[PDB]
């Protein structure tokens, strides 16, 4: 179902210019995050750039983390993912949220700033403990 | 557990040629996706290709997700993984299931017809409902 | 919740000189994979290096399927990513536990015995079970 993530916001345009990150529709698995930048950012074939989002979120329970990945239209037709290729977030993670921007593609492109560049899947994952063994059972 | 996923075929082939997405043991996390090509593909060094899957899906939760991802074996030993890394299926896509295929590797591969080229894992995911704070809370 | 995974130690290293993979802290998603060498590896930009973790897991229910990722800094920093970029690892597969190392940065890179070199993240998965339609209902 549904789970509660405090958002601090780090950069007063989120909310205002440039809306906080949501569920485009209903059935999005992804909330889009934007690129706070003071002006157009260029990203040369292969460079790589840590962006802004203009906030920090928390999400405080143990089985949840989030992960960062790219657009997919934007990552397949113009080569813009991310340097880490995909970015987890811890639940006990409270500092800036940034984006790793990598431009994987033989063209320069440019984003503008408020522009989405990623986005961010909130999921439930297990926590493993491991049993030592010299051969698998089962 | 388990969860109905709508299937359109759109390629004749599948079922018939190329088997449907499957699990290939009962352990499986993924179901592999097949190149539905009219010839073998060679795909250069750094190049990008939109591949079709001769399907569309639709998940039809709003609490499922589908990630396509590249396969183990392929993605490491030749490079054939996916120009936009991950790829994020939500709930209510309804549109052609396709696969950016990239060959990040130093030399041509070549992809058949049929030829599985990653692979379409279904997770649960969570709703996240924000709140704005000025700090963050336990 | 918890999860118990079987792990079969085959570097004497692991639990020893090397920490078994363990959550850094109570929120971490992520149990860090760490590279079981013999000596520094320096890993040339664009080169692709499969580096033993020193172990093998067998996850065990069908339902739980991990995955390997980069490390957020490392992956950023140093590009030092996954020549598969996501490693997904199938609740039946029982053998050695590897990281294809892929350095896509523009400098060379040494890695140490020991080092963190990606994470794994252990998650629920469903199981899909199509249904082919004509026309997608709802």
């Amino acid at each position: 179902m549904t789970h509660s993530v405090q958002l601090k916001i780090l950069d007063k345009r989120l909310g205002s210019e440039f809306p906080l990150p949501a569920y485009a529709t209903t059935g999005s698995a992804g909330l889009d995050l934007r690129a706070c930048l003071d002006e157009p950012l260029k990203i040369e074939p292969d460079e790589t750039c840590l962006i802004s989002t203009g906030l920090a979120i928390y999400l405080g329970h143990s089985n949840v983390a989030a992960t960062i990945l790219p657009r997919s239209g934007l990552g397949h037709k113009h080569g813009i993912v991310l340097g880490n290729l995909v970015g987890l977030i811890d639940s006990d993670y409270q500092g800036p949220l940034m984006v790793s921007c990598w431009n994987r593609g033989k063209e320069p492109y440019t984003i503008n700033p408020g522009d989405r560049i990623a986005q961010l899947v909130v999921l439930p994952i297990l926590k493993a403990q491991f049993a030592v063994v010299e051969e698998f059972e089962l």
